[PDB]
């Protein structure tokens, strides 16, 4: 579809960096995920990647899973909250940030993951926070064990684009 | 105008030793969040809405996902590119700028991401906050800046 091309196009223009594992050209996709558009295109798609699953909430390791998570919960369709896993942060706070996780089913996104350990860090939280993780979703995958990583702590992993849709 | 009310009695059940983050993550009061930002700063010329990280980024996001014209968002990094960027987003530099809050006191949090937009490059249109507990207008009038919000005092009973 359309939207899932509109997707890819939108992350080749707003997101590839050029320059100097060793890289010499990453994504950044903080430019798509918090772009008007590509928000729009992001938080739609992985409503429809995710249908299937009875998660009350969205969210994940703070800064790029936040844009991805709000995208999900703006969107079209049944209510569904955000929350925010920081970074192991310690007057007021919180280490998962936003309306109550507890016993709830729950969805943890992200927007690259590469080595999976980031989205299985909010995994870890949550879980001790009694939250029930229902599954993994992210927006580029970066092609590494991400899925045969998180398979092993029992969760299903999708993304709405992998590398070669964005021609990298 | 009408909106609002929904929004203080949402914002007490959830939030009321605030956390805005229970209404600003709360999928009826960020639209409604959302949809008030972009009100009370209309006649403001801005193509971008963000502040410094964590509790602005729900509000930016809320004012990007709400009707109307194309704004952009962005995130002001609070601590030091790793593999990044120090304002996250669609680029900053040269364009006109709203910085939002969920909760200001002092004034001192949207101001941190006031200075890191300025060295940016970017120009500020002004601060609007969703809860303004109360020195916070004159030390954002002091930058040169409006100060603009949503909730205050007597709104929440507290």
């Amino acid at each position: 579809m359309s939207k899932k091309a509109e997707l890819a196009e939108l992350v080749k223009e707003l997101a590839v960096v050029h320059g100097k594992k060793e890289a010499d050209y990453y994504v950044d996709l903080r430019r798509a995920t918090l772009h008007a558009r590509a928000s729009r295109l992001i938080g739609e798609l992985l409503r429809e990647l995710t249908a299937d699953w009875d998660y009350v909430a969205v969210g994940g390791l703070t800064l790029g899973a936040d844009p991805v998570a709000t995208s999900v919960m703006h969107a079209d369709g049944r209510e569904i909250h955000a929350f925010v896993v920081r970074k192991e942060a310690k007057g007021m706070q919180r280490r998962i940030e936003g309306p109550d996780v507890v016993g709830k089913k729950v969805l943890v996104v992200e927007d690259t993951t590469t080595t999976g350990n980031s989205p299985l860090t909010a995994v870890k939280a949550l879980r001790e926070a009694g939250a029930e993780v229902v599954g993994v979703a992210t927006v580029v995958d970066r092609a590494t064990g991400a899925a045969d990583v998180i398979a092993a702590e029992g969760l299903e992993y999708r993304y709405i684009l992998g590398l070669e849709d964005l021609g990298l």
